[PDB]
């Protein structure tokens, strides 16, 4: 016999890898005497707070910087990626001042205390950076919406990107003898600024605040030193993090013999859907769901510095026309603040020395992807709605991850 | 290392059982000369009738008295529950009389019959209780809403609860040298008001009566008898009996930021369904269904007295964000009717001897729960939406098992 | 021979369990 | 209650350390302390 053997243009794989050693700070805030309604908005509301600091595994600059985010080919999709931190230790101030209160001494007492799930997973919510208090100094006071990107009121503070990186060799508000550090590129502390805390208003649903204790485990520091406590790792359900491949249109009848319609019964589902829970009440709740499907393809980002964007995007990325659910973990490191040796009188709590721990965080992940084409003459990458990829828009956020679940996030901005 | 133990809260399950029994007496129904409609309202249509008693395993009163079921914490629901029983023997009559037709006869054959499905999964519908006929007065004759509850026309019938319980120690209708006894309590027989027959009407379709005789086994009594001939069990998919746990709402943001919206892209199927068969003919039918999908929480009974209510819910019940289906399966014990001796001239069949079964039933149950609170100071049991449940409303009836199939039970009132 | 069955009704006992983890103070 | 249970560490203790010298007080970076637990005393000795 003689069959002629067919051709082949078989498109490499890129997956490449990507590690930092971040040295994180975090503070010993006092269990957080809860602030009321950290917006004028929402005024009657409250949350107990918590020192838990929060690892940013979920936004993409703990693991890659700008340019290798930046020279991800489109359809590139992080696999898999990991955190571990060792409590590399922490420390306590030492009252010189007698004033006050607080008893000087040579004695330390503290307490490492990391969680995971929670965030996501419980009740609560990320809510921090925040504005805070004199000596006895820990606990804190203003609330905020949690600072990954850099914020401003036309000064600025912040920057993840560039608090681990530095700035351009041009950039001003950085290079210096006093400006925006590469810290990372050049081992340098630099804190977590989110911790985490819980919410609760007051009438409208009400029975006190749930156990933090039994969801957060707790070491005697000392013990548990200079040894790993983390190392959790997530592999996204789906993680396209770049603008994905464009299908091409030219195949032929009706799918481009015009751009019309070429729709099909096909008796499977294919849209992705939408639970909306009505919660109304008259002393403690009542709901009601009502699954809403929508539609599919415009795009994934932009402003490129979107980098500062979200990990895993299982609500929102239907690949091909198909679906599923799910939310990124969350996790947390820290030290429960150290008690003031207040003496004789005391009888309520509320004197905290200042102590700050130095958590050694690494983290990596693997991002990847091809860049095939089958069309001759195409230009660009390309393949095919067996798969092109889907996103599902809507007015406000999608899933804004900064606002307490109910197992995924609900869409909508709070405090 | 050092790790501090959590706290535990871990509330118990109580589970308890139940049982009893029951006494049941049946007729001989002679095949019942099919009663036309029931009602003014159907008027041209049929019942071809058995005497296939029906043993009400699904009404809760066949299984636990008033206080038993009063007592029950609310997300009681029932595990499983099981009926056997036995052909503890018939009677039937002894024609002195000469008259009739009937010759006297010292001879007796008669012939127990049992059947399981048929009811809920076949083409019948349970329509009893009756109006009827004179000596040789077996066949009957008004159809009517089959009893379990007491019904009433001023005057008032029945009571399956008090019939096999009796009155309260102060209630006048019974208590008495003559009014509603204990029965159960103090081994009485009473009937088996319910018998079983199928319905069908005149030209909007039509072709015969199908065969009940492949659907109900029958045997020689006596051979049968003092045997028990039933055992079958149902393990409720959804028997929760008892108004379900709240779910409390006190997490965080939005989730209680406010009682407003905090819905969700989910891409997950998570509202219960519905079938509507658009049933038009003409000269035998053409169909065509609709799935329709729709809401959920607002509660399960009220009138306390519900204890008279259906047991296995799985068509309306959703619990929490999901789904499913199915129906409590029927059951019918029997004695196919013991025929006059209408000697030489009788070529119609039509004479019946009176004759009574006397069925030993015992009926059994579990039905079990917590009683947890994961709030501090919340004041009722408690869980979270992880679970609630949640029930799906409507105008009429939700499958009114009164009336027949198509497996599940049609949602309209018949007869 | 042929005895009926009685009845019954067994009623079960809920058992539960609480922890707390409580971080207490003195002074000499 | 069926039966209900206590378990305690002795986590650690703090001492002071008197800057002020003042009175009498000479600081120290010294320590000397000691743990004392009892059971029965309360309901079974002489005590309250």
């Amino acid at each position: 016999v003689y069959i002629i053997p067919r051709p082949f243009s078989n498109f490499g794989k890129k997956l490449s890898t990507y590690t930092k050693s971040h040295k994180f700070m975090i503070f010993g805030l006092a269990n957080n005497v809860i602030g009321p309604t950290g917006t004028g908005t929402t005024a009657v509301n409250r949350l107990l707070t918590t020192c838990l600091a929060e690892i940013p595994w979920q936004k993409l600059p703990l693991y890659m910087n700008q340019s290798e985010f930046d020279l991800l080919p489109p359809g590139s999709r992080v696999v898999e990626c990991n955190v571990k931190v060792i409590f590399r230790t922490n420390r306590i101030a030492f009252e010189t001042s007698s004033t006050v209160t607080k008893q000087a001494t040579l004695n330390q007492i503290s307490n490492v205390q990391t969680a995971i799930g929670l965030n996501k997973l419980g009740w609560g919510i990320n809510r921090a950076f925040t504005a805070f208090q004199s000596d006895q100094p820990m606990i804190p006071t203003a609330t905020t919406a949690p600072k990954y990107e850099p914020v401003t009121g036309d000064t600025g503070y912040r920057g993840m990107i560039a608090d681990y990186y530095g700035a351009d060799s041009t950039n001003d508000t950085a290079f210096g003898n006093a400006g925006n550090y590469p810290h990372h590129q050049v081992s340098s502390f630099t804190f977590l600024q989110n911790y985490y805390c819980m919410y609760q208003q007051t009438n409208q649903g009400t029975g006190g605040w749930p156990c933090l204790a039994e969801h957060l485990q707790q070491f005697d520091s000392k013990t548990v030193n200079n040894q790993c406590l983390i190392d959790v790792t997530y592999k996204p359900k789906m993680g396209l993090i770049k603008s994905p491949l464009n299908y091409k249109i030219i195949g032929q009848p009706t799918v481009k013999g015009t751009i019309s319609v070429g729709d099909n019964l096909v008796n499977m589902r294919g849209a992705v859907v939408t639970n909306p829970p009505e919660a109304t009440q008259n002393v403690a709740e009542s709901t009601h769901n009502l699954t809403r499907n929508f539609p599919a393809d415009l795009f994934n980002i932009y402003s490129d510095i979107e980098k500062s964007q979200v990990l895993h995007k299982g609500p929102w990325g239907h690949e091909n026309p198909q679906i599923q659910p799910s939310v990124h973990i969350g996790i947390q490191a820290v030290p429960a603040l150290t008690t003031g040796a207040l003496l004789i009188n005391s009888s309520p709590l509320n004197s905290w020395t200042d102590s700050m721990g130095y958590i050694d965080v690494m983290s990596s992940c693997t991002v990847m992807e091809a860049q095939p084409t089958h069309f001759p003459f195409s230009t660009e990458a390309n393949t095919n709605p067996g798969n092109t990829i889907y996103r599902i828009n809507l007015t406000p956020n999608s899933l804004t991850s900064a606002f307490n679940g109910l197992y995924g996030n609900g869409a909508t901005l709070g405090n």
